């Protein structure tokens, strides 16, 4: 047999689907999510770290000059001077006093460093859904994992399962990513090759180990302190060190629907949006013909007290009689209220207690058990917290709602005088259809 | 100085752009595509190849009967039967007559071949676009080689290059597509462990080397032959060897656009689709004060004879008079006709000659040189041939075309005798105004 059915797309609340089939009877699986992870593309665009700045030792001259030449490295920068008089420890360099000369030169590499720590900038754009599922099956919970896309089919038990794709593509991660070593950040980095100093991206390298690399920071030279012998640099400030300091809030706490990120790999994972639908079948194995269950017969209901709460604050008292010992599944068939129980064990001529949440101030619902229905009515009354930490949507409520006795009250309110004002206008209108014959 | 242009999405056809600068000698680049490449996102769904049928030799049993048990693999299949009366080279294998019995069962398992051979199920949805440049450059051909996403930025020669993004999204793969060894296949694999026998993805199996596996085959046993030891399988026969002989065609064939295909990695190539913005930023070191070019002067045109073609059928000699010997860019302002040539070095009073294709039936355009105009006017005729295999997509002509003589024809066409019978209406009407006021 086959069986499809929707859920919302959340964890930790259980779900009862009723699955009936004729000739055989009806049974009622309780499935729970456990986690759904989210995994989206990796196109590693590129990677930065901190850099590092070269500068040689400089080159000195006397009575006569020294000359740039031109090297084919990264933001490679020379500059020559004149005049410089230097001294050292023992006394001056030179005895040229003016017609000396002094070149510098500096370039800038990546960092050791960098095979350990840096920033990596990926442009993943789509996602794949993985999911992980408890389900009762008969009397233990089961866990099941596949991939939560409409396409994976996983058998477990003599049953075949089959789970989603997702109702909504929606996603909190975006085309663009930035990555640190534990942390993930929506960000727009710049293009390759188009650092900006002082910013994300101020160097550019495609991966941790090439040797290429791309840097903009305006390394400029200056003229040495007088009487000294050293080399000046205006090496710009490392733009990734700062960001670091920037960061900002992550993604954890900045994305809607709260989805936990995770890293190696980055995944998304239990976020609340839109529902799945899931596809079993299910073998005639467990399938048990009606003759087999137990009947049942004197059914009556009672609720010594109700208190519609997050939790399973109604308790309902049934007294049931049945032909003989047996499992006996038991539902509710208004989404307005939840059932904690799946089935019971049935004896005979005796009683039961049910806990059950609901969410109107009256409950007021039939209840299905062994192909029966019985009635249950009582009064529910507000509890006393206003706030709780553990979740539970069971309880759900729409606009439509019990006005409980006040529903007689709108009733009795309903009635009008249009009746009245009609009938007047009638018998006047009448009355003048002596003299008004079409008009 | 930062020059914008945008370029139809072709390959092997030179286009000329000319980039302008008040104060220095406009200059026109040559720019080629040499090739372009689209790499599609790789999400390997799920792999397969040829199965293996293993049945270990049969139980015969005498005098007693043997049994099922379970086996936990796939597809595993077990059987008896009884009466079997088998014989061997040497006789009767045993004396009981019809008391005897025989279990026999079997699997299925991936091949060891399934490590060199298989075929392969991804999901690819997106993909990245890389290209090839060639680009005329102070008088050189260079060669860039960059993404064509509108991201990637590449220097060379001191000049900075930025291609993309490609206009058209459109692609010639689809979201789920199946490779062999060598070709590509648009084809909508069934779902994992939903495999259907006979067909591609009969056996499943997550990774050439996963142990785990899913297997549909229907292996039913029979009755073996009296009178003989044997076992008989009904194996499935295997889909996948069958899929590998109705293939059909590969989509190198079947893409639209003729986008080539190759593998490892899996990418397609060489399709003219929408145009490609480039913005090309190059330093002024290049750029030539107008006072430096020679002047140009006493500009001549003729055409003594073209033929419009693919080719460069035309031809046009200009008598021009210059300062001094210099480099001169030339360039032609009417998209409807384009020149092979991108400058030429000019020594004063002297002559030059130009090979052109152009489509018009009459060539009636404008040179531009030296930042000088020049008319040119000739009636081209028609080649001979009425297909070439080289491709040329310069010579391109709007619904808008000359008319050449025939241009007067319509011209002295569209004389209409509208204007004599307005002057008629007016006549009358006057004439009539005597006694017509205002109506
Ligand atoms: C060592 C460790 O615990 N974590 C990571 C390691 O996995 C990674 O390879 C390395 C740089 O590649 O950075 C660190
Ligand atoms: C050997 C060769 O030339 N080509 C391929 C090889 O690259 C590949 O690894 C192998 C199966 O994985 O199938 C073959
Ligand atoms: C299933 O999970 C619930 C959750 O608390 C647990 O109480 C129960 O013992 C588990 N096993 C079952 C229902 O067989
Ligand atoms: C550039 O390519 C063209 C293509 O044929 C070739 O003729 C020329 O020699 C190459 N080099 C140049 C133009 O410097």
């Amino acid at each position: 047999y086959e069986h499809v059915t929707v859920i919302p797309n959340t964890v930790g609340v259980p779900y009862k689907t009723l699955v009936n089939r004729p000739g055989y009877s009806p049974m009622v699986l309780e499935m729970e999510l456990q986690s759904v992870t989210l995994e989206p593309t990796l196109s590693l665009d590129y990677i930065t770290c901190e850099y590092k700045t070269v500068i040689p030792s400089p080159y000195v001259k006397c009575c006569g000059t020294a000359e740039c030449k031109d090297k084919s490295l990264p933001d490679y920068s020379c500059k020559v001077f004149t005049g410089v008089y230097p001294f050292m420890w023992g006394g001056a360099y030179c005895f040229c006093d003016a017609e000396n000369t002094q070149l510098s030169e500096a370039h800038v590499e990546k960092s050791e460093s960098c095979k350990t720590e840096f920033a990596s900038a990926y442009r993943a754009h789509t996602a794949s859904a993985s999911a992980k599922l408890r389900v009762l099956y008969q009397g233990n919970n089961i866990t099941v994992a596949a991939y939560a896309n409409g396409d994976h089919a996983v058998t477990v038990k003599d049953a075949k399962f089959v789970v989603g794709p997702m109702s909504s593509a929606w996603t909190p991660f975006d085309n663009k990513i930035v990555v640190y070593k534990g942390d993930v950040y929506n960000m727009d980095y710049p293009p390759f090759g188009a650092g900006r100093p002082g910013q994300f991206g101020d160097i550019q390298s495609r991966t941790p180990e090439s040797k290429d690399v791309y840097a903009n920071t305006q390394l400029v030279l200056q003229r040495p302190a007088a009487g000294t012998v050293h080399v000046p640099y205006s090496q710009a400030p490392s733009g990734f060190k700062y960001w670091l300091k920037e960061r900002g809030a992550s993604l954890q706490h900045t994305a809607p629907f709260g989805c936990q990120i995770a890293t190696n790999p980055v995944r998304a994972v239990n976020c609340a949006v839109g529902n799945i639908p899931i596809s079993i079948d299910i073998p005639d194995a467990a399938f048990t013909r009606v003759v087999d269950a137990p009947s049942v017969t004197d059914m009556s209901c009672e609720v010594p007290a109700c208190t519609h709460s997050s939790d399973f604050g109604g308790v309902a008292i049934i007294k049931y009689t049945a032909s003989k010992k047996g499992k006996c599944a038991v539902h509710s068939m208004t989404n307005a209220v939840t059932i904690r129980e799946a089935d019971v064990e049935v004896e005979g001529n005796s009683q039961l207690q049910i806990s059950f949440s609901t969410a109107l101030a009256s409950a007021e619902f039939r209840v299905q058990v062994c192909s029966t229905q019985v009635h249950c009515a009582a009064a529910c009354h507000p509890p006393k917290d206003h706030i709780v930490n553990y979740p539970a949507s069971h309880t759900t409520l729409g606009v439509q709602d019990i006005s409980t006795t006040a529903m007689s009250w709108v009733q009795k309110i309903t009635g009008g005088v249009g009746l009245i004002v009609a009938v007047a206008a009638l018998i006047l209108i009448v009355v003048l259809c002596v003299s008004f014959s079409r008009h």
